[PDB]
């Protein structure tokens, strides 16, 4: 190999100088045997089963007639030991499908894994609600989190005792020695709405390392016309056709390594390779419109959104975490404040001002949503819902807030009613028939969670918690939020800790949305979805322009040297 490299590499060296013309014969007869073989691989009855009802481990919610021709669908690949792409559009149950198979083949094939399901970081709590929700008997791993977290979990791998796991690229490329070793029954991807650029290093990895019999590509976007792309999901869906972890530039140039000279294909060797895999790919991907199957579109549609922290918000979450019985209790509370507002902490805020430029020492404009995660991101939700007619119900379950609630909708001029647990029978009925009435102005309807029938509202903000309507709830990353979401005085108490055991994280992924994974969760139709894609952009282009550009999350650089290590002034501005 490196006899023949060296010899090949001369070979190939003394053409050029002694026989040019010859030289160039040679490798045009190399390309030619490099697409006359790519076409030549690819130039290629099935086993019946009715699927009349879904899983008994399928439950709290049964699936629409559409879903359930999905289901069928993905279990016939499996009986005739083939590979998938389910590409429905956004919202119409890809996530509520894929549970609905694992369940079935549980049940009647008695497969009880291992299931390997990978997903976009962001979507992971999104996915672990929802099985949760529709398959709580299934035994689920979340393999993320500190080292100290990932080799918590390797007892219950060796074991086995777990039906699915779900992870991010990272951890499939990073703990390759922990996760490649594992014999996965399934291999089910979530690109998301659209492939992106770090998913060529991820097919590669994947059969490179990775032993998964079964295999689907979850999508939202139909098969595309990119050589590099389709090279990728030709490697993903059959693998067995050129049993190779390349890129199609690596793979076409494999040939001419020893010649050290690249070769390029032109414009109609190229759109027949698209052509062709185009062709090889179709029968193997299902994709089903909003409106091919609209009157069984799903009525009540919920999605979990993400927050980063401020760095204020961090610095006050790490002194109430380490300065931490109904006193438990109360440290849950304080932690529940800070993800909700910095400046709940009166004087906080007050100090904040004093540094950020008012003297009056009460913030406003922008840097009321900056210096919150959770009020930063409802910016990014709330303007779109308007701009699209739709109507709010945002639930508020602490009366403290509802201040600074009011003095945001105040700063985005939100037309609004409030209802608390300090409004009467004969108030709280006239602000129903004012906000039910045709007609009525008032966007946003802010409830204090105490019956009360708002019909009218077709899209539910819950901000924190314990005629389709969309529900948005919202939680803060590496938070109790997440904690309370997850759902004998002794054991009452350790129920109370595990809600509070934080542990401080360094991922490479983004845990909060990008602006497509966002307007996917909060858009009804294409229209929606493209308007606030533009509504993102025009909010990119308003801040190129500004000129004292602030990025939207108060970051540590810009922080006075009085909040930074200083445990007493934190304590200070805190306390009551
Ligand atoms: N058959 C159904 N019955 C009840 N709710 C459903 C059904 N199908 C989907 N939903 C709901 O609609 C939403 C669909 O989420 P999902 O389809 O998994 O995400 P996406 O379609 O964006 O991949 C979820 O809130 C789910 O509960
Ligand atoms: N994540 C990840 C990931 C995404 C992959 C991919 O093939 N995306 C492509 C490539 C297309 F060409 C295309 O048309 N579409 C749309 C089609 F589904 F109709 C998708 S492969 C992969 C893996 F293996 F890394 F997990």
């Amino acid at each position: 190999s490196i006899a023949t490299e060296r010899i090949e590499k001369e070979r190939m060296r003394r053409l050029m100088a002694e026989d040019e013309e010859g030289y160039r014969k040679l490798i045009d007869q190399k390309k030619d045997r490099r697409l006359a073989y790519l076409l030549q691989q690819t130039d290629e009855h099935a086993i019946s089963e009715r699927v009349e009802k879904q899983s008994a481990l399928l439950i709290n919610g049964t699936l629409k007639h559409y879903q359930l021709q999905g289901l069928e669908w993905m279990v016939s690949l499996y009986n005739n030991n083939l590979n998938g792409i389910l590409a429905d559009e956004m919202g119409l149950g890809k996530t509520i499908q894929t549970i609905a198979l694992i369940t079935y083949l549980m049940e009647h094939k008695r497969l009880n894994g291992p299931y390997l399901i990978i997903v976009p970081l962001s979507t992971l709590s999104n996915w672990t609600y929802e099985f949760d929700k529709w398959a709580p008997s299934v035994v689920k791993i979340s393999y993320k989190g500190t080292p100290a977290m990932r080799r918590s979990l390797v007892p219950q791998l060796r074991s086995g005792k777990f039906n699915v796991l779900l992870t991010t690229y990272e951890y499939i490329i990073k703990d390759k020695h922990i996760l490649a070793k594992i014999r996965w029954k399934y291999m089910i991807v979530d690109e998301g709405h659209r492939m992106k650029n770090h998913h060529c290093k991820l097919t590669q990895v994947l059969n490179t390392h990775y032993v998964a019999p079964r295999r689907i590509l979850l999508t939202g976007t139909p098969l595309q016309n990119k050589l590099p792309e389709l090279w990728a999901l030709l490697n993903f869906l059959l693998p067995t056709i050129f049993k190779s972890c390349s890129t199609f530039e690596q793979w076409f140039n494999a040939p001419f390594a020893m010649t050290g000279e690249r070769v390029d294909l032109n414009e109609e060797e190229t759109i027949l390779i698209i052509r062709r895999l185009h062709k090889v790919l179709r029968p193997f991907l299902l994709r089903r419109l909003k409106k091919e199957v609209e009157s069984q579109l799903p009525e009540k549609v919920e999605y979990v959104i993400k927050c980063d922290m401020s760095a204020l918000q961090k610095i006050l979450y790490r002194h109430m975490q380490a300065k931490g019985a109904k006193t438990l209790m109360n440290t849950i509370m304080q932690l529940r404040k800070i993800c909700n507002h910095p400046y709940m902490f009166q004087h906080i805020e007050e100090s904040f001002a004093e540094h950020l430029g008012y003297s009056n020492g009460v913030i406003n404009g922008a840097e009321l949503y900056r210096a919150s995660g959770k009020f930063e991101l409802l910016d990014r939700i709330l303007p779109k819902l308007r701009a699209t007619n739709h109507r709010v119900l945002l639930f508020c379950q602490m009366t403290s807030l509802m201040t600074i609630m009011e003095d945001y909708f105040a700063f985005r001029n939100f037309l609004y009613l409030r209802l608390d647990g300090t409004t009467k029978s004969e108030d709280r009925a006239a602000l129903l028939k004012k906000f039910n009435e045709p007609g009525s102005q008032y966007f946003i309807f802010l409830l204090s969670t105490r019956g009360l029938n708002l019909q009218a509202a077709d899209t539910v903000v819950i901000f924190d918690s314990d005629n389709e309507v969309r529900v948005l709830r919202l939680c803060t990353v590496n938070s109790v939020e997440e904690k309370i979401l997850a759902a004998s005085s002794h054991e009452r108490r350790a129920f109370l800790q595990a809600i509070l055991e934080h542990e401080e994280e360094n991922e490479e992924e983004d845990e909060v949305p990008d602006d497509e994974t966002l307007n996917q969760m909060i858009a009804r139709r294409e229209e929606e979805f493209d308007l606030f894609m533009r509504m993102d952009m025009d909010r990119r282009r308003e801040d190129a322009r500004n000129p004292k550009r602030k990025p939207r999350l108060m970051e540590e650089d810009e922080l006075p040297s009085w909040i930074i290590k200083d445990d007493a002034e934190v304590e200070r501005l805190t306390c009551e």
